[PDB]
């Protein structure tokens, strides 16, 4: 597994514009494209994404266009986080993909404001980050997803995504 593959998991893919789990528009996996209220502005953010006149709708190599630029944005952007990054560097290899996931999910911000989870994750106090990462928000609207990324913690291995 990797985090192509398990991200693939966690968001699906759609090839026609969707609401996400907070009513957003999006498209393909994952992929946010506007959090305002307009299918048309959802549309024009869609076009000017592909660079062509969509009507609303991608073929999977334009989804998986999107994917690959959008996981390597979060790592960059985890690497360019004075917050993040030094988390990043003490974890292994599964522990990494979990942090991206997060990442992916919710953006850079929020997760960087998970102070006290980050620290207990740098310590590696699997158990206790584990306990706290489900003190949020996060957790408690998207449960199970959450559970998977936390096991993926609490555990360093795949085995909530088989
Ligand atoms: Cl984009
Ligand atoms: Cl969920």
């Amino acid at each position: 597994m990797n985090i192509f593959e398990m991200l693939r998991i966690d968001e699906g893919l759609r090839l026609k514009i969707y609401k996400d789990t907070e009513g957003y528009y999006t498209i393909g996996i994952g992929h946010l494209l506007t959090k305002s209220p307009s299918l048309n502005a959802a549309k024009s953010e869609l076009d000017k994404a592909i660079g062509r006149n969509t009507n609303g709708v991608i073929t999977k190599d334009e989804a998986e266009k999107l994917f690959n630029q959008d996981v390597d944005a979060a790592v960059r952007g985890i690497l360019r986080n004075a917050k993040l990054k030094p988390v990043y560097d003490s974890l292994d290899a599964v522990r990494r993909a979990a942090l991206i996931n997060m990442v992916f999910q919710m953006g850079e911000t929020g997760v960087a404001g998970f102070t006290n989870s980050l620290r207990m994750l740098q310590q590696k106090r699997w158990d206790e980050a584990a306990v706290n990462l489900a003190k949020s928000r996060w957790y408690n609207q998207t449960p199970n997803r959450a559970k998977r990324v936390i096991s993926t913690f609490r555990t360093g291995t795949w085995d909530a995504y088989k």
